[PDB]
């Protein structure tokens, strides 16, 4: 029992500070106020090494564990501004580059695993359709096996990076009698004959995050563009929203950091009735709960990103950090705002912003009530 | 005791509701993209009987109470999606022309009421300073008395309708030395020589309903523009506050019933796993949550309400009904858009532009923590 | 819509009122610390209109509405700190009399209702079962028809004033292939063969309450014991569970009331770091918070009240109110506690076993979670 | 940064809770019902090692750290029902053994400290009085200087032990003047003349765990008897208070830990409506709420004692533990009494008896909203 970084691990954690915030949020908010996701600085981003993650050194990776992976993410999220590219690099590593390197085959990871780690190309995950969001095994579409590959027709909405993915990594049922083993997962290019990528649809949560619904019209899946074997999708992605729920949700833990420590300044400065505001205690309590769900949150994050690289059974922990931390990002951001004031209502201070970038952080990588389920499943609950 | 409305109090709540989804719902979608504040429906809505709440006959009201004021406002929430262009309108009713009505002389209502009454002027409230916010009778804006009036000078903040005003009901001391007792009213014209207006402010809460700083330089005030009595201004400022604590108020209530109605209507209509999303209990628990908290809040309101209209002190019951308005506004508009998951992001369904137009409820006519210093004196704990 | 008692309603809250002080309130200290349950004082509250209700004066009662009845039992709870007795004659009061009024033939409100109206009989009410509790209806003691009557068989549990009970109201399925419309209701008298009460089971909520489990080994009732039509007892215990609810509820509300007021008292007088401990916000915060619970669940009592008194559906308002007032109860009973400190540790204080008697409010008459079922049924959301 | 104990560690653990398993709890429920605190059990919790602690072998102890001393600790709160009993040696661990090791002189602890690490002799500490509860530095006490040593006078309340004790650690005024400098500490032995020791006050509370008042009149005190230098009490009062909140918490931790176990087994063997009740999310959210808190404050607890052992500044992070488990058992006391239904109101079931003796967790060693001003203080909010 130890709660000391390593050296090797603090300088993973300062070398991402240093980039997000002399890189990254230099100019965000331009970006942020023009809704612009920039390529160019996503790609750095990228080759710096956010969409590296436990990659081999042979595709370009630092074979970085779980817990290193979440330093440099909450290093991102505390660093920058704009969560927003964050959260498509994130997504982008979490639900793409690591299911290609973790099940893809060696021909398919020569041909595309390090273009993605590098960033040279951007990828997006497209599971969820209309009638499949938390029940995501009853989607619907169909890669139906034939000569050659599989014929793919479907639709799928709420996809990150689709309006600027240069390949798709698709889930499709190849036997669409099954739920959970009836999913095959595949890789696709943008420009496939058949498939129709939608325009970005607007959103004010992450709003410089582009996303958009694709469809899939008698696509043609070469054999060789399946990831992993037949059936085997829905354990793909299970095993990415681990990396994703684990991860990912790192960027919101860095983020709280960086909200408490405003809100700390605001409330040693700002003087009403001849004090500090921070002297009252209904205002001193608010930031008291924010410090104890900052700590608490990381803690639970760090052993669960721990005990994954132990080789544990690490799925309800990481389902237990994925709710605390969305949950608690969620009532801090209304806290900061409760002890600016009317102050709070200013888009420069970027307060308001905040909390509706922490708003998704409960939903996307599967619900807070589904994290709730697979608790209640490893508990015994659900037998 | 008795908890039906008269036939009287439902015809009054039934026509606005009318007018709010005929009238001024119609292409609210449009303005809303385009963070427009339509003075022409603006004027309309204060005609039909929006800004005219207690105030008489003779100057062109219907000398409603206070509970019938706070169901026309509550239909006006309920009926309307802009609730910038309602909140507006609430404010120049309870802060601008409920105290020229309460507490101007003859001649400064012959000149100005009817006119505010109708909507042909527009008017806002400026109290609040850079360093009197919470602590509001620390304003130092000071009204310098001199042979024929007052000379002015000093800052005003987060002014409701400023960019927008013919008028301006200002708040400023008289007796630097006091507090409470040293402030005094006045109503000044847009225009008059040494007011500067600033340009709208813009805010992503409430984001088409204006709002600006203005700086006095030197304004003289004439004799005949004082409200009320010299060092009055305190009682003033704490009498419009109740009126707008208390109905309008009303306006989030209203947006809570309309917003349960379409959480609702979702939970039955959504499936996943098989069945509509309301039948787990995890979502049926939050809704019921906000409709707990609409049936008690609106118990709340109406009471406060009732006793102001029979003479009672109702201080304590308008700050509670405040408090707890506001934060079930807020915390509702989290559940809503937990209930409908990814499909909350659309700008169309208007959900997360429901909560951050309720963010501000918190903060403004005195913070909540504010209502509770308040109600905690009015229980004998500050003395 | 008015908020004020008639002064017919305002004499009948102050009339029990002054009984619960001077009557029962006096010696309860050691009535409680020696768990006794006084019948001779249980007898003399229920003569004295307690065990009322709406009974008719053709039984001995004053024919009150729901409304006027909770305002009699929050008195009640106001008055005595001698909650277990107040408990154990509201359960007599609905479970008991009130369906054996609504429901009995003519022959047995003759023989049995004047005599549990005045006390001169207790009742209980035997409808739990080991093996149905929430789910009720799913009650396995049988009551098989035979000539003359039935052969009643089975086991009940948790059984409050079966240790002191004269006469027992038993549910038990006369259709045992049916649910709900299977069971019958009966009346059965303390002796008859082949009935076996269990001595008091010893609890420490409510701890003066007598409560225990029954035995049925073949016993006859005969046909004239049946309450109301055969397979009615599910809507028989249905309707109980109302009044149980509505009104027995109250009695939590003005034990609140009682609450409030001593820790209004004590945060007034205690002083610390040179002041009364009502000073500090987070003391006078949680005391608000009290203040705010007590305010919303009184209205909503009212209200579902007032509303069968009207007629209305007023199941939905009763669940609602049912479920505030017992989460409010307890958790009032937690900040009461926090306020006094130490000196909370006290058994002349009461505010330990206040806290105790509370715990099972959300637990009778169906829990807490039953509650927003039967909320969830009347939304829509169990379709 | 790791998360698994070392060998060591978990032979510490283990050996504990067998002991409290197989020695302490034998027999649990006659003593706690008869409320019997036995003192030759307690000699042989306190032999074994459980008065131990940081004491160093020449005194008869095992120099263990705070993190070992808290998992000790979390062992005999889960394997050992008597509270109360474990509750009385911790305190006599942490703020009278402690105490005497850190800052007693070589004379001092020849004479007493072996005895109060084998139990041989029980201490209690007396601090605490009338008016000087959260605010105890401004204790009223008067241990006025004279030759050979010091008068003293005063009345202590709320002493845990004192009762049984044979040895008594004062904290009162060698200087009047001041508030935290002015206070010594000091050993008296249970009969010196002038010391009068109150009879037990019951509690239903810890109701096992006698307290009482103690009352000195012009007790001499000699020299060699202060604990620590003169004006260092507040000083060692202070670290006192830090062993009692950072590692006698741990055995709210360890009881929590108990309690979530009872609670997942009933809700999976109790069925209802054809189902175990944990099927219900209603149920399975709240044990997921118990399990997410002893997850998080049990990480909490272990980093802030780790922190302690590794010579860092750990007072925030143990009053952040103490704030979190004492506000976490209580509501996880009140959720598993909710799981069980009727069934808890049960004394042989212990579930009711938990929540009483949580309840005051949140008050001794300093109250939670005292734990949120020293939060406070740390973070900059009280400069
Ligand atoms: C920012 C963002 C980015 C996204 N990116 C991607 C992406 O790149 N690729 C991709 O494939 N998807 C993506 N998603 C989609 C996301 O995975 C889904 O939104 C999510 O799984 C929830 O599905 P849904 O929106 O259909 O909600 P629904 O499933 O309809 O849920 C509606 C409500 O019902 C509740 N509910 C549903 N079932 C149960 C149950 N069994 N028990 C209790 N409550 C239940 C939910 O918790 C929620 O409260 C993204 C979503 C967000 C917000
Ligand atoms: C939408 C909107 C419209 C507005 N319209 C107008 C308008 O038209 N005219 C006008 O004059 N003003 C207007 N206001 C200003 C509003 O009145 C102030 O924002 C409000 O009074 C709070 O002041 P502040 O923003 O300076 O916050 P501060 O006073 O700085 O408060 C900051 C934080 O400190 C807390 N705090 C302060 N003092 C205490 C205390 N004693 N005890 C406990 N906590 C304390 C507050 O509760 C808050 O959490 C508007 C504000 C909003 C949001
Ligand atoms: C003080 C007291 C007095 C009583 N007096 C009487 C009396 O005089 N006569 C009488 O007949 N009974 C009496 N009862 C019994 C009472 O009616 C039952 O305790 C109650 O209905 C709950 O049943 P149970 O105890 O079997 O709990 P269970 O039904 O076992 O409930 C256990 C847990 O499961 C939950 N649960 C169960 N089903 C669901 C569901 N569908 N959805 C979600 N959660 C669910 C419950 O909410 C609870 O959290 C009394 C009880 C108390 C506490
Ligand atoms: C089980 C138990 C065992 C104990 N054992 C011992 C023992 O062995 N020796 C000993 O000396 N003492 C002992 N104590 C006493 C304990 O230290 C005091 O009870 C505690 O410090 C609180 O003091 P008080 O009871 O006077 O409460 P008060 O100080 O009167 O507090 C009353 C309320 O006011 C609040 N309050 C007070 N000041 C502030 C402030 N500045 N800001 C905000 N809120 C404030 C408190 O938080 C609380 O809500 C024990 C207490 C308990 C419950
Ligand atoms: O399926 C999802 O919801 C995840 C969220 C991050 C990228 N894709
Ligand atoms: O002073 C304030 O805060 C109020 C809010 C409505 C208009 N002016
Ligand atoms: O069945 C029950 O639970 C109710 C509680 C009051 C009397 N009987
Ligand atoms: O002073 C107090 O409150 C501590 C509690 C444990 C023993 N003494
Ligand atoms: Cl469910
Ligand atoms: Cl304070």
């Amino acid at each position: 029992m130890d709660f000391n970084l390593s050296n090797s691990q603090s300088d993973i954690y300062e070398s991402a500070y240093r980039f997000a915030c002399d890189v990254l949020d230099q100019d965000a908010q331009t970006r942020i106020s023009q809704k612009i996701l920039s390529t160019e600085l996503w790609k750095k981003a990228a080759a710096y090494g956010f969409a590296h993650g436990p990659v081999s050194h042979q595709f370009g990776g630092s074979e970085l564990g779980a817990l290193d992976t979440a330093l440099m993410i909450e290093a991102l999220g505390k660093g920058s501004r704009d969560i927003g590219l964050s959260f498509s690099l994130c997504a982008h590593l979490c639900a793409c580059v690591i299911p290609l390197y973790r099940f893809g085959s060696s021909e398919l990871k020569d041909k595309y695993l390090e273009s993605l780690v590098t960033g040279k190309l951007i990828a997006a995950n497209a599971a969820t359709e209309p009638d499949a969001g938390s029940d995501i095994y009853n989607m619907q579409a169909t890669a139906q096996p034939c000569e050659g590959g599989y014929i793919l027709n479907g639709k799928k909405i709420f996809i990150t990076n689709a309006p600027i993915a240069d390949v798709f990594i698709i889930y499709a049922k190849t036997n669409p009698d099954h739920g959970f083993l009836g999913v095959s997962a595949f890789l696709i290019e943008k420009g496939t004959p058949g498939l129709n990528v939608g325009e970005v649809i607007p959103k004010d949560c992450l709003s410089n995050c582009p996303w958009s619904e694709i469809v899939f019209n008698d696509i043609f899946i070469p054999q060789s563009q399946r990831i992993g074997m037949e059936g085997a999708g829905g354990a793909i992605f299970h095993d990415s929203m681990i990396w994703a729920k684990g991860c990912l949700s790192a960027l919101f833990v860095g983020g709280l950091a960086r909200l408490l420590e405003t809100t700390l300044e605001y409330a040693k400065a700002r003087q009403q009735f001849g004090k500090a505001i921070g002297q009252f205690q209904s205002v001193s309590n608010r930031i008291i709960d924010m410090k104890l769900r900052l700590e608490q949150c990381r803690l639970m994050l760090y052993r669960a990103c721990w005990k994954h690289d132990q080789g544990q059974d690490a799925e309800a922990d990481i389902a237990m950090s994925k709710l605390l931390i969305s949950e608690y990002a969620v009532q801090s951001g209304l806290d900061a705002i409760q002890t600016f004031g009317g102050a709070a209502m200013d888009q420069e201070l970027g307060l308001v912003r905040h909390l509706l970038n922490m708003i998704p952080s409960r939903i996307f990588s599967g619900t807070n009530d589904i994290q709730k389920e697979i608790i209640a499943r490893k508990l015994g609950l659900r037998g």
